[PDB]
């Protein structure tokens, strides 16, 4: 009945696929200066793995980026699905530069680079105070208009920019949130093997409406709501969907996931080069 209406709805993170966990710290830490907030070690992989979320402050007012490494897995082929991260930072410019790490400026202040891995980071050569520096996620899509109405109509974001001739659209839930971007492009979309996720909170009471609504609406659900646990803190839950172009999406019960997602202080020993 409301799933799509109700205000309470926070954009959180992307999750990434890193292969190259030295040249990873040395990309997020040094080069975009991102600090690690929290690191968890756990016993299509079956082995043991690693999450490392990193950005420039706290997961509750920040959007931040998940790093997953799956032991023994070195490498994970890039499609085309994930068309990159927006932040404004000139300082991760300048130290693009300082430590040569390749840079081209595409749009005028827009400097882009790839972090291990090839996913796209576009750096704006500028400062915002006060505010997260990340400021959009990019993903493609076939069918820009089918995209809204999901992502829309079904998910309640809001369209920030509707730019027709270029089919692309800029979605939020919040003026002060990270912003989702959606781009039309021909040839399909291909998520090969080092696709991501996008995650979103919401009551956890709105989970089992937000299952039903996806039911009704012919949409498709790849994890039907279901407990997470993490060693020594607190279980969510989540529900994880697939967009119309199968991007993965989590939205996970808020109240649990603020528990979760406290800050560590002694973040920093957790780079693997620290």
């Amino acid at each position: 009945l409301y799933f799509q209406s109700m205000a309470a709805r926070r954009a959180l993170h992307f999750v990434f696929k890193v292969g190259n966990r030295f040249q990873t710290a040395r990309f997020y830490r040094d080069v975009l200066g991102m600090k690690v907030l929290r690191h968890e070690e756990f016993e299509p992989y079956d082995g043991k793995w690693s999450k490392t979320m990193v950005g420039f402050g706290p997961e509750d007012d920040h959007f931040v980026a998940e790093l997953t490494y799956n032991y023994g897995v070195g490498d994970y082929k890039l499609g085309n699905d994930f068309m990159g991260i927006t932040l404004a930072s000139s300082q991760a410019v300048s130290n693009a530069r300082k430590l040569e790490w390749p840079l081209t400026e595409v749009a005028e202040g827009v400097f882009e680079t790839e972090a291990p891995g090839g996913y796209k980071f576009y750096l704006q050569n500028r400062s915002l105070p006060q505010s997260d520096p990340v400021l959009k996620v990019t993903l493609a899509v076939s069918d820009l208009q089918k995209s809204l109405n999901y992502w829309c109509n079904l998910l309640g974001m809001k369209i920030y920019e509707n730019d027709e001739e270029k089919q692309r659209a800029l979605l939020g839930y919040a003026d002060n949130q990270c912003k989702l971007e959606l781009q039309g492009v021909k040839g399909g979309v291909d998520h090969a093997a080092a696709f991501g996720r996008i995650a979103f909170s919401c009551p956890q009471k709105e989970l089992p409406d937000l299952e039903d609504l996806m039911k009704r609406e012919n949409q498709k659900i790849l994890t039907p709501l279901v407990s997470l646990d993490t060693p020594g803190k607190a279980t969510v839950q989540v529900v994880i969907l697939a967009d119309p172009d199968g991007h993965e999406i989590c939205f996970v019960g808020d109240e649990a996931f603020r528990e979760l997602s406290k800050m560590d202080p002694e973040g920093s020993n957790c780079w693997i080069d620290s």
